[PDB]
DNA sequence: ATGGTGACGCT
DNA sequence: AGCGTCAT
């Protein structure tokens, strides 16, 4: 009792861009707007992939990883966005450039980690104290949560979305304790108050709408954010997770939704979350490691003490290709013409990133896969990043990869080619 | 023949 | 170092 942790130290939050891609598209051309609308990559085969669906035609069944083609059969009147193409590659420019926005932001609030390219975490603990002493003991109003859900409410002893979404909220509402500053649920409301203001900010300040989860830690603040997608966050609280998870599938929690997690139902004979509480650490330890063990006991429990990372930027500025089936590069002049269009794409990057943000590239990583194998990789190797010169560059990747031609012909590579990758790393200040 | 990314753990 | 996992 008095000495176990509940893991209540931190508030935690995590917002994530509503169909990202898609607004980026629909912001640009108001045509695009209120419709069920996706972004595609390469028409020519088969209408292109899709890679971000809009909520309206989710309904459709819209998906990611669709070909267009095939999403035209269910939503026939599906609007498209296609990503750019530049050096005959798709081009990710505007979505990095519109992420750029959204996170500076966030910045103005705290600390944050960039996560993906449509989301951060935030660390709002010293954030929520300040407020909290400003709020000079005094309540806070439902007002000051207008898209905010309270996971687990309304309960206990209306048929339409917004009224159960206020119901909950003013049992939660009722329910807090204002008069202590230490109160984890207190700290939790004020920190969905700020979120609210964030959220506020970067739609008038962008045009793009996002969700967001408010807990006490990165895996509950990024469960959180999904469950009341699009436009709306999340507060779940340390004592929601009983109930929250007792119905939870595994495979939901980040880090749990590939092998590992396939591997906890397997080995365990579970099916969600909270049955993890019947093992022990040092049982859960036994089949996953040390490392996993202890952060599946904790994590079952709600508790989980990764930090949020200062951390606004990517670590690494990459640029790759898949070449499939039939097109697999089989000369060596394709190869070379092929890792020059990424070299000077890569170039172009990374000059940007140099004027910006004060950083050099050290190391490039040439990452290449063969025909015939699945895996992501098949062979990587590195050299050394002394010059943002994409001939340089390219010439380089070729030295470094050029002995895994099987080939005895000079002009042919074998065995062909399905995949380049070129991944500038180990940044020094400059 | 979703593709184009990007963080981080293991040995 | 180079490989593998997980995710968006
Ligand atoms: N496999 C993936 C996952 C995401 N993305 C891109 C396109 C997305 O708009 C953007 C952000 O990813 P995301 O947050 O997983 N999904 P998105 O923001 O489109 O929709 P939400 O479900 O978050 O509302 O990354 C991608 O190109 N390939
Ligand atoms: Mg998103
Ligand atoms: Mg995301």
């Amino acid at each position: 009792g008095p000495h176990m942790a509940t893991g209540q130290d931190r508030v935690v939050a995590l917002v994530d861009m509503d169909c990202f891609f898609v607004q980026v598209e629909q912001r640009q051309n108001p045509h695009l707007r209120n419709k069920p609308c996706a972004v595609v990559q390469y028409k020519s085969w088969k209408g292109g992939g899709i890679i971000a669906v809009s909520y309206e035609a989710r309904a459709f069944g819209v998906t990611r990883s669709m070909w267009a083609d095939d999403a035209k059969k269910l939503c026939p009147d599906l609007l498209l966005a296609q990503v750019r193409e530049s050096r005959g590659k798709a081009n990710l420019t505007k979505y990095r450039e519109a992420s750029v926005e959204v996170m500076e932001i966030m910045s103005r609030f705290a600390v944050i980690e960039r996560a993906s390219i449509d989301e951060a975490y935030v660390d709002l603990t010293s954030a929520v104290q300040e407020r909290l002493q400003k709020l000079q003991g005094q309540p806070i109003s439902a007002d000051l949560l207008p898209s905010t859900y309270i996971e687990g409410l309304p309960q206990g002893p209306t048929v339409q979305k917004e009224g159960m979404r206020k119901q909950g909220l003013f049992q939660w509402l009722d329910s807090l304790q204002i008069d202590n500053l230490t109160s984890p649920d207190l700290q939790l409301t004020v920190g969905a108050v700020i979120v609210e203001e964030m959220r506020a900010a970067i739609e008038r300040e962008t045009g793009f709408q996002c969700s967001a989860g408010i807990s006490h830690n990165k895996v509950l603040a990024k469960l959180a954010c999904g469950l009341n997608k699009p436009n709306r966050q999340t507060l779940v609280s340390h004592g929601s997770v009983p109930q929250l998870f007792s119905q939870m599938p595994i495979r939901k929690i980040r880090s749990l939704g590939g092998k590992l997690g396939a591997s906890v139902i397997e080995i365990l004979g579970i099916e969600y979350m909270g049955e993890l509480t019947q093992f022990t650490e040092s049982q859960l330890q036994s089949h996953f490691g040390e490392k996993n063990g202890s952060w599946l006991y904790a994590m079952c429990r709600g508790i989980e003490h990764d930090p949020v990372k200062p951390r606004q930027l990517p670590k690494t500025i990459g640029c790759s290709k898949n070449f499939p089936g039939k097109t697999a590069l089989a000369t060596r002049e394709q190869v070379q013409w092929w890792l020059l269009q990424l070299a000077q794409e890569l170039e172009e990057r990374l000059t940007k990133d140099r004027n910006d943000n004060d950083r050099v590239a050290t190391q490039l990583v040439v990452s290449i896969r063969v025909q015939g194998d699945k895996r992501l990789s098949s062979l990587r190797r590195c050299c050394a990043l002394t010059r943002y010169d994409a001939h340089k560059m390219s010439h380089d990747a070729f030295t470094v990869i050029k002995n895994c031609n099987t080939s005895g012909i000079q002009t042919e590579w074998s065995p062909p080619l399905t995949m380049l990758f070129l991944c500038a790393t180990k940044f020094s200040a400059s």
